[PDB]
């Protein structure tokens, strides 16, 4: 019921038809009105986590709320995890203070068991850890979570529906009226 967001629609549908697919997840991202799940999807399987952080921002801040905040804590928990996985800890422990800090001031201890990774020789010695499998197997797991938690938040609640459009409908509207 407005003709912002109906354009920001009638746009995203033509976009996608030409294939202007880097314009169709800007435009869902700062306009704010469609997240597109299947996008974010694939973007969290291909490890592009500056992109699916990026995304994020146009619908919600890290600290919004609970959701938000889990949100934001598992992507990094998972890059954190990856560089330890490598046997990279100057990679490991410049995520821990640049990225996984924030959440520090909330759960103390939480923060204090993750750093303790960095020491250990795999971090699967960990009871809870010791399910992690590989790369591959831990995005999938942490993507459900992931997908769990956006469906619960009241910021992307009213944003995860694309409306039914018959195809072209940008290009029938204007080809009509500007005769």
């Amino acid at each position: 019921g407005s003709l912002s967001r109906e354009l920001v629609f009638l746009i995203l549908q033509f976009l996608d038809e030409e294939k202007f697919k880097e314009t169709v997840h800007k435009l869902e991202q700062e306009s704010g009105f469609f997240f597109n799940m299947k996008y974010f999807e694939d973007e969290v399987h291909n490890g592009n986590w500056d992109e699916v952080e990026k995304y994020l921002s146009g619908f919600t801040k890290v600290d919004d709320n609970r959701y938000s905040m889990k949100i934001f804590f598992e992507i990094r928990k998972q890059k954190y995890l990856e560089a330890l996985d490598k046997h990279d800890r100057p990679k490991a422990v410049d995520i821990l203070v640049k990225d996984l800090k924030v959440f520090s001031t909330f759960n103390e201890e939480l923060f204090k068991e993750i750093t303790q990774l960095l020491t250990l020789e795999n971090f699967r010695e960990n009871e809870q850890l010791s399910k992690y499998g590989d790369t591959k197997s831990a995005r999938a797991i942490m993507l459900v979570e992931l997908k769990k938690l956006i469906e619960a938040n009241p910021l992307f609640r009213d944003k995860l529906q694309f409306p039914t459009l018959r195809n072209s409908r940008l290009r029938t509207l204007i080809n009509q009226s500007l005769n």
